[PDB]
């Protein structure tokens, strides 16, 4: 059982480089539109406090250099949607997949294709944290890298990368340009809200361990849903809802372990610690596998 | 630090399915050759003690069903190289990347594109253990999935996918030679006892130093032989000359001589971590290569 990303080929064919003046970043080329973070129009001075509509009206189509591989695409129009710039080009991307733009919910996972200078570099799985950060791996020039899920050849784009917080976690927007979380595309040191642990995912991951032959953390006890949630909130875990209980059904039926039985196991792990033992190779409780992630794998 | 896979698109375009009788697995289509595990030719009555040479004589080109999706590729020749079958087909794959076949050493990392019926399912990083197993995530039908590294758009294929009774996985290089002492028969096989990948732990310590976490740097050095003798008493792999040289770039970057870092690790092995952490963790990580570290740092 490993963190597994979706195959990235359908997205790789869409990554381009966008350059405005001295600033370059990545763009997403779908049909005849290139989507990229709007701060590509800011100079190192503008970015401390950018008035984006005022800066964008002063730019011309020819101010934007878009490169796909080596070939330059001609920008024939541009509009802004929240924090995302939409550059219209005279060439349709012939490798555009079936796609949708979606805004994901906290606790849901997606694959990130990290890119630099329009070139894909790496792929890995992230979860949208409850405080709307993600724990990714992004360096200078990664802005405009995207996150996505794939379901039967349809790519659902959910994330476009914008910033790294002082704590080293990351923040970005959906493909409509609205940030996840309270962040703003200005060059400032921003803190997130206090993060919490994705309870339903920890439970799904304990089920994954049982499906894979590890049972050491199980116990004879049970708990009520409310009593579990009282302990969970005390340990900065998210509440577990009845919808979460229902979503864990298949894993429960597959293993024959009642959800609230597994909740009692997690309660014990939380109150007694792991005592130096490991689960699926981890010395920490893992919360970035969803129940679907476990089933799909 | 994230386990990051290479973008998989260049390999996705090479995946096909190969069927013999009722047995379907995955194959790798490069130029006009499809490479796949030779046990596709076995029936349930052959796999226990297969005589591959006599089984292959009874096969003809028209016994092999090779499909890119649902499109059949006509087989025009067949041969066996060690544990791989090579089916010559009448169409050169237009998506063939620049590629090489490489045999990796223990400790090296690579991306696995897990595939089923020729259709890529997910991608993730693996490390070759010193006992020549990988901790993969493979189900029924995964055989023929490949592992690879990508350097300047050249794909170096290193792995073609058995699951041991312990749940780890074994396979061959693309010339059909198993990593480790395994054979392609339907038989419960055991790997040698594993060891910790020393060169990768040292890479991890360099990564910590790069990031300002350097409490473990001491005032000692060691000879390579003295370190290797200690390492073996703690179930750590001995270092080779090649290991010393691939640590060269990180040693230059930090100014910490390789043998000085060996002396720091030796102290950690003999005394333990004393409840202290390195890069946030009480456990030393051995699945990041020196290349992986320079890439994320
Ligand atoms: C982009 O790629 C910009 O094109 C860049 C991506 C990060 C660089 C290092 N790792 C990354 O993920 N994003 C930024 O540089 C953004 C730009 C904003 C959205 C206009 N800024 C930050 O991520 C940022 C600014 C500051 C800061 O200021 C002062 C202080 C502390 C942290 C910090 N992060
Ligand atoms: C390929 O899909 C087969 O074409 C399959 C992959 C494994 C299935 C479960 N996870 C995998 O990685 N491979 C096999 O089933 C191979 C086939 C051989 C090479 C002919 N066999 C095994 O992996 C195998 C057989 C036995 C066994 O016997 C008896 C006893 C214990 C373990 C075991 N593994």
């Amino acid at each position: 059982f490993r963190k597994m990303a979706f195959p990235s080929g359908k997205v790789e064919g869409c990554m381009v480089q966008v350059t405005c003046g001295t600033t370059t970043l990545n763009g997403l080329w779908l049909d005849d539109v290139v989507y990229c973070p709007r701060h590509v129009i800011c100079t190192s001075e503008d970015i401390l406090n950018p008035n984006y509509e005022d800066l964008l009206i002063r730019k011309s189509n020819h101010n934007f250099l878009v490169q796909a591989g080596n070939v330059q695409l001609r920008v024939i129009g541009h509009s802004m949607q929240n924090c995302v710039l939409k550059l219209k080009v005279d060439t349709a991307n012939p490798k555009t997949p079936k796609y949708k733009f979606v805004r994901i919910q906290p606790g849901q996972t997606f694959s990130v294709l990290a890119c630099y200078n329009g070139s894909p570099s790496g792929v890995y799985q992230c979860a949208m944290r409850p405080n709307f950060t993600i724990k990714g791996s992004f360096l200078n020039g990664s802005c405009g890298s995207v996150g996505f899920n794939i379901d039967y050849d349809c790519v659902s784009f959910c994330y476009m990368h914008h910033m790294e917080l002082p704590t080293g976690v990351h923040a970005g927007t959906d493909l409509e340009g609205n940030f996840y979380g309270p962040f703003v595309d200005r060059q400032t040191a921003q803190a997130a809200g206090t993060d919490t642990t994705i309870t339903v995912n920890v439970l799904a991951w304990l089920y994954a361990a049982v499906i894979n032959g590890d049972r050491w953390f199980l116990n004879r006890f049970t708990t009520t849903l409310n009593d579990f949630n009282l302990v969970a909130m005390k340990y900065n875990y998210e509440p577990l809802t009845q919808d979460h209980v229902d979503i864990l059904g298949p894993l429960s039926a597959q293993t024959g372990i009642a959800v609230l039985d597994m909740c009692a196991s997690l309660k014990e792990l939380l109150q007694n610690g792991m005592n130096g033992r490991t689960i699926l190779g981890s010395a920490l409780l893992e919360d970035e596998f969803t129940p679907f992630d476990v089933v799909r794998q």
